[PDB]
């Protein structure tokens, strides 16, 4: 169902929009499965440096909460769900290329715990965001409630998680969500200022930092220099280091 | 020396206040024991869904730091107070069921701890916060420190910690110390806006995320996806998943 | 290579200043040892309660990252050049006083990642904060990548490793990089005031505080909750408590 073209300077901005419009881009297992090969066929592709995260058409970014509901089952089967849930969450945030949430529309469900596993949370000023998966009497399980806190704080994670109601992309603003509130069709245009600025930047620089950033939040102050200090000696092994000093 | 109200939807949601107003709802030794056994220890019973707080009056929530000054005893007697006020901010936020600070007024010294000890704070336009016990050689209270910085943050907190500095509710906002704001006189009611939507959703799909959420905000992230699995997975173990 | 004052009321200030502003006060490694012993080493003397921090020119704080940059060989040093960033951060860090900063002006790259390591942020209205380091080739050298998770948020501070740029004081007052914004023409007489605050408070509460906080967030709530406990009973026998 998946979609991408390969262009920039220099060839390519890996653009992802998921395309399936007839049940608003609810996440199943196939929509589960294909993000994993077109993400880890992207994993050692040299061509690619940055890549945007967002929906096909002007309908929605993810709307699988109230629309993808076929879970009558053994509690069994539901690890399943949850391991494969997991399997696709954190493979976007451990992907080395930045990533970008640039989401569109509606972005709740599999969307609200998709969005958040990018950089920048950057969404069009019409997303209206939510956790509507309590309304039905089961906390989200691809991993809503143990990064969500740690990106807005604990103060505002329990009031979109005990409520279930929909917020708009203005409102998440003053909660450090979204990373900036932008227009939708602008935000096509606009990433791409972010999408090859990212870009002009060095090629390992920015992927090395990014093995810091998403390990140094689950250790202490001490330990994540310990990692930090390694990869200032691993990048200080490379061309770039010293063709742009001048 | 108290009181308790429980009625909602379904006779659902709670409401407990401290009824103690000559001193101003202050906290001492007699009445965090209270505040303890109240919410009966660790836990609470099945027809309760919800538990609101506030401070009956509709004056200041708690001048903990105030008129409470019960503080000349010996080195050996202050884990007592130290300690047992950690056991009044270990279960209020940890009870199997969510609670809702509805702010109401002053909050200095150690009635702040207990309001940080909530899960989400409704304030209003009358409030005056602060920690100014660094004022008199002592840290906050039963935990100010801690809690607070993994609130607001590492950078705000010791802005409060050192000063113990007044600020108004309309810029605790600007630092997320509360969550929503709205006018004193329909605070009551306002409140309640949230109480019954968050007893009209759902009971396990709350109380199998609160127990999630008060595990992970400390460990690592595959940690944090631990629980959460099991948790999961456990609340699919029951007919609200297909009510 | 440096010049420092000290005068205000209760005579525990210090006003640590960086003297090279021909240069641009812009970071090496002769500048960062001059810095280590200023500081004196994870301690200091009994004459002071507060402390302030800023570069002498009223242009630039500490602009470091595209002005002044000579390592391009002996990659092995780069643990030398990075270990000293640490030994110059753990120390401000530690310290037995707050650190205020009044950056007024640039700080970028090494400069960045002084003033975030204050425990107090207050910028003038033209600050121009963010690491160009990524667009140099390398990730930031002190932290950067673990300093900033902190304080801002986990979102909110990809942005500027990521990309690399300048942004302006109300920004970073948006996403809380600098706590208080305030005019150049009222910022170092209101570092002055902050601080004055803090020096008329107990000489034990706030190093405690500092001790408490800072070895806290390190570790869980339930085990960085003994932090402040041991010293809450730790001022329990000084006069500050009873005086």
């Amino acid at each position: 169902h998946m979609s991408l073209v390969t262009t920039s300077t220099s060839d390519g901005i890996c653009t992802v929009k998921i395309n399936r419009p007839d049940k608003l881009n609810a996440m199943n297992t196939d929509v589960a499965k294909e993000l994993i090969k077109t993400f880890e066929e992207l994993n050692h592709n040299d061509d690619v440096k940055v890549i945007i995260l967002t929906g096909e058409g002007e309908k929605a970014f993810s709307a699988g909460a109230d629309i993808e509901y076929m879970s009558k089952i053994s509690a069994d089967e539901s690890v399943e769900y949850a391991k494969t849930g997991q399997l696709v969450t954190a493979t976007v945030e451990l992907v080395k290329q930045p990533t970008i949430a640039a989401v569109n529309g509606f972005a709740l469900g599999g969307g609200c715990e998709l969005a958040m596993s990018c950089d920048i949370r950057i969404a069009a000023d019409t997303a209206k965001l939510g956790q509507p998966e309590v309304t039905i009497g089961v906390p989200p399980g691809w991993g809503g409630t143990q990064r969500l806190m740690r990106i807005v704080g604990i103060a505002k994670a329990k009031e979109l998680v005990y409520t279930g109601k929909m917020i708009k992309a203005e409102e998440a603003k003053e909660i450090g969500l979204v990373n900036h509130v932008v227009p939708l069709a602008s935000l096509q245009e606009e990433a791409l200022k972010m999408a090859q600025q990212i870009a002009g930047n060095s090629t390992m620089g920015v992927q090395m930092s990014k093995v810091a950033i998403n390990k140094g939040r689950n250790a202490d102050l001490d330990t994540g220099l310990g990692l930090e200090i390694l990869a200032w000696r691993n990048c200080f092994t490379h061309p770039d280091r010293q063709e742009r000093m001048t």
